[PDB]
């Protein structure tokens, strides 16, 4: 069951997701930096975890260099665009719940996923690289539950809405890629599941009841 990390085939799709690996975590190092001017008495904390997307981004470069392949950048941009200009939009408004659900809880869970998911068909060099960002995953995930579970009651109608918009993104971005995850032998069930459970978890924490996690999926099916 593990692939051919030799092949044409595999190197060829492996060129398109590490990009969005390496994409995702620069996005996530600068979203940290941004929500800095939001929350300014917070810089130092932000800038120590934009500091970790860094040390992330150089790893998986340092994936993709050790299998001889080389990340197409662009399709890795055109990928995250939707769901950088949201971000966008919504620091430009001032809106900390939103860009904190979006960088701090869906993406943190998008990234936890994916490693999960990737880690038990990974190459040796890139296992013992993912295996090592997956700690840092669940301080971002503590980091954005921490602040929305203080800030709760003055945000709920926001982070339905941030959820009704960005939820459905999410599952589009996933689509767009399944079919590379699955030359990389990630099945498209898995990456659901644990997305689901993390994001569940973190909504749980947040202090969101059953019925209200059940409107946020009722909001992003409608
Ligand atoms: C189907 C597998 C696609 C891989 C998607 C990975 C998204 C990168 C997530 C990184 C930006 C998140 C973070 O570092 O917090
Ligand atoms: C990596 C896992 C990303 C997929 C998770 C998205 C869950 C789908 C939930 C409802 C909002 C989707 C829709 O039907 O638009
Ligand atoms: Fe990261
Ligand atoms: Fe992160």
């Amino acid at each position: 069951a593990l692939p051919d990390f030799t092949s044409d085939r595999y190197k060829d799709a492996y060129s398109r997701i590490n990009a969005i690996v390496i994409e995702g975590e620069q996005e996530a190092h600068d979203n940290y930096i941004a929500i800095g001017t939001l929350l300014p008495d917070h810089v130092e904390e932000l800038k120590r975890l934009a500091k970790m997307e860094m040390r992330h981004k150089k790893g998986f470069t340092a994936c993709g260099k050790n299998l001889g392949v080389e990340a197409d950048m662009d399709f890795a941009r055109e990928f995250f665009a939707p769901l950088r200009d949201n971000f966008q939009t919504a620091l430009g408004q001032g809106k900390t719940p939103t860009c904190l659900l979006i960088q701090a809880l869906l993406i943190e869970a998008f990234a936890i996923s994916a490693y999960h998911t990737y880690i038990p068909v990974s190459d040796p060099f890139a296992r013992k690289i993912t295996e090592g960002v997956v700690k840092d995953e669940y301080t971002h995930l503590n980091y954005g539950e921490a602040w929305l579970k203080a800030n709760l009651e003055s945000c709920r109608e926001e982070l339905l809405e941030a959820n009704r918009e960005n939820l459905p993104l999410i599952r589009r971005m996933l689509d767009q890629v399944a079919g590379d995850a699955a030359v990389l032998q990630m099945d498209k069930e898995d990456l659901i599941e644990d997305f689901l459970i993390a994001y569940q978890e973190s909504l749980t924490e947040i202090g969101f009841n059953t019925r209200e996690i059940t409107r946020m999926a009722a909001a992003a099916l409608v």
